[PDB]
């Protein structure tokens, strides 16, 4: 699994479950190519989105659905979503789980990089 | 000023200054329009963007140069750039500061709401 997503709820103290989100590929003509989506499990996690063969260099973006997960809350959000964009892979192989921890007016990311 | 946007740095405890962005509309047809721009100051603000008149309900995004920031600093950066999409909406008179809190590996947004 060499691209893994987890997504925490920072008002309940909890995982973000049934959360989606799209990842994209930076292609050549410059535009954003799909590249895998899901949603978060019970766990807050989103494992299987791609291999390490289909995961080459590259430019990504994860667009996490932040605005409907808040809304189907009772929560007016602030933002439409939550856009994670970085390059992968450039210095070889690497796992990365990129984490979300979201509130109605804010969130962070992090992104946790091994080889 | 109806939108600023202030950036802070964590690894230095401070301002981050000169930091480049640009704010973009949603267009009709799905397309990121060009809408202003600039450079945080040595306090890491960025005032004067737009104004009251032009500043209309709708889909914007900060696209905010933290990548260069960094390697400005000589430090290794995850991210591509920073991004924050939010729907402005007309609910009561609203001033809109943006902020972002960054780390080489991690960024926090929120938005300060005020009247
Ligand atoms: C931006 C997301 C985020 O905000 C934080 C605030 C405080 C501490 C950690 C985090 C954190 C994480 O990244 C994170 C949390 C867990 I639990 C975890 O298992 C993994 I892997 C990553
Ligand atoms: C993501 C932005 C952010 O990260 C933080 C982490 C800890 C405490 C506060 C913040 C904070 C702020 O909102 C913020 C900070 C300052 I200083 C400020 O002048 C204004 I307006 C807003």
């Amino acid at each position: 699994c060499p691209l893994m997503v987890k997504v925490l709820d920072a008002v309940r103290g909890s995982p973000a479950i049934n959360v989606a989100m799209h990842v994209f590929r930076k292609a050549a003509d410059d535009t954003w190519e799909p590249f895998a989506s899901g949603k978060t499990s019970e766990s807050g996690e989103l494992h299987g989105l791609t291999t390490e063969e289909e995961f080459v260099e590259g430019i990504y973006k994860v667009e996490i659905d932040t605005k409907s997960y808040w809304k189907a809350l009772g929560i007016s959000p602030f933002h439409e979503h939550a856009e994670v964009v970085f390059t992968a892979n450039d210095s070889g192989p690497r796992r990365y789980t990129i984490a979300a921890l979201l509130s109605p007016y804010s969130y962070s990311t992090t992104a946790v990089v091994t080889n």
